């Protein structure tokens, strides 16, 4: 049948309701000492409507480790914590830096508008910041408990996962979390904003882009405008009250064997970063590469990009 | 292409070795507090290849309760503890009969040919078993530490899954399981088993029953006289040994509208064990009924059929 958005080959949106998705990758189980990496890991409730995956690597001491807190991406309509796609990074990746994984599992949509994935993201991290000083009721992770070090808490996603990790420091900010719990550092892989800038974006990226936001928050006042897409709006909060210590933000030239055209709306959050009196630690990665490489660990700037986050864990 | 097995609506495996199973249930997420039941559910996993959905209802006191390994059947080769028709059965069981579920996922065939499946659940059994008398490794459920009574342990399974019970309890049986944990009782609903008797199956009925063996265990030593599908052939293991103390055996008449043909390969099994010399507590409950109806819940049939099998948790 018709179709709103055809956005082959990742997701078809039918005028009847029905959705495709095209770019599904297959789900992967709980797993004990995965025999490539050491890694384990278990899906565990938060709430009666947000999971998580969370991870622990081979363990030698009795030693706490980083709490890694990652929310995928996707076009905030797309894949899963607990599918290949973003699974096999995060296994590698707690295998390689040796922290405690919570990668969330938030409802996606157009099944659940925008802000569901917000809500879902800041209830997973009140969540994990629950666990502060447990050394137990039904919902806490012994993992989390036994492992996770409170003093350096890292919040991580990628594209409107980044956008959500954005939108979180902002209320981490505000808010505070449970326990006094303080997000040491963040990382923003492909940050997902719209701002306007001096030079339009081409009609096809433009679509292929802005299709995400429009999809997933048909109804967000103020459109593309809105702050939790446009971090430098009129009504946009203040960038110095972001919640953590220290930010990597990755940038990538590709998509596939598409030119990216991102470069001038991330230099305008960067700027306003920077311009905002934040006193943190700015790390700024620009790659010659595909947003796809750092998942798939197959070519040699993937390993780059992928060394180069693990790297930003100390 | 050209298949081997066309089991159309459920599954097909090509000559080409791809597997379509177009209409499994889809997958239902780790919940807390579900609105309905109250029941919270997590997926944990138990080694490299195999993994059980946990179910805790809501809880009143400190109180321990009895503890119900599920072992989902559908041909040896469909659905999973982690989709909704066999999730929402043990959901509501659990939430019914409060006690403590872990609804094994084994490996499935053709990918993993049998005895996959047995040396899967035989695994997640003992794994149970090892969480006695911890009042914790990163493997171990505190929900099972906390809430699971080992006097009270209860192994039940439908279709192929009573098949896998039958066999993990002669298993039982014969090695003992950790700390001395006893099964208290089991529960066979539809068993799988193959047997001549005086009548011969329908040409139609026997195609469709005994392919899931067919395809699931290609060459049995013995066919379909092996031990394992025949718990009565000149080589199979006494049924005396059985490792539990109670047992309850469920048979149906209607697959959906079809006339169902095992009740005189049931009836052969249910005297063979009766001839046997154990000592056990044998419940036979012989409903005109759909095996499906036990899953779904819509029918006054389907509702009879789950207060039995609650009525065998005391
Ligand atoms: C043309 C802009 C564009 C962005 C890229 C980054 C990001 C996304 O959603 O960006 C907004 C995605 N991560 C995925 C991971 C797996 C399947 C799809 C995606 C997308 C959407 C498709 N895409 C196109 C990729
Ligand atoms: C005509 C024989 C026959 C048996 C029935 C019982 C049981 C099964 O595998 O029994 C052998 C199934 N449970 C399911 C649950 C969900 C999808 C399919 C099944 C099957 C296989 C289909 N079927 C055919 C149902």
């Amino acid at each position: 049948d018709e179709t709103i958005w055809d956005l082959s080959p990742y997701i078809k949106i039918f005028k009847d309701g029905r959705v495709e998705r095209l770019h599904n990758s297959p789900y992967v189980p709980p797993s004990l000492n995965d025999p490539e990496t050491g890694v384990s890991w278990k899906d565990v409730p938060i709430s009666s409507q947000v999971s998580a995956r969370v991870y622990i690597p081979k363990i030698s001491d009795h030693e706490k480790l980083p709490i890694f807190v990652y929310v995928h991406g996707a076009g905030f309509c797309l894949e899963s914590a607990f599918r290949s796609f973003f699974h096999t990074f995060v296994k590698h990746f707690v295998a390689e830096t040796k922290v405690i994984g919570v990668s969330i599992e938030y409802r996606l949509a157009p099944e659940h508008l925008l802000p569901a994935a917000y809500e879902d993201c800041w209830e997973a991290l009140q969540w994990v910041a629950s666990h502060v000083g447990l050394d137990t009721a039904i919902d806490k992770d012994p993992w989390i408990i036994n492992y996770g070090d409170f003093d350096r808490l890292y919040l991580a996603g990628d594209s409107p996962g980044a956008n959500i990790v954005h939108n979180t420091l902002i209320r981490a900010g505000k808010e505070k979390l449970k326990g006094g719990v303080k997000i040491l550092g963040a990382i923003l892989y492909y940050p997902y904003f719209i701002i306007p800038t001096s030079t339009k974006l081409s009609d096809d990226f433009e679509y292929n882009y802005t299709c995400y936001w429009k999809l997933a928050y048909p109804n967000a006042p103020g459109g593309m405008n809105n702050p939790m897409i446009n971090p430098i709006a009129e009504n946009a909060p203040d960038l110095a009250g972001y919640g953590c210590s220290r930010l990597l933000v990755t940038l990538v030239s590709m998509i596939s064997t598409t030119p990216d055209e991102t470069k001038d709306i991330n230099a305008v959050y960067i700027e306003a970063l920077e311009k905002s009196g934040w006193k943190g630690e700015l790390e700024v990665a620009d790659f010659d590469a595909d947003y796809f490489e750092l998942f798939t660990l197959e070519t040699e700037m993937g390993k780059n990009m992928f060394r180069r986050l693990a790297s930003f864990i100390k």
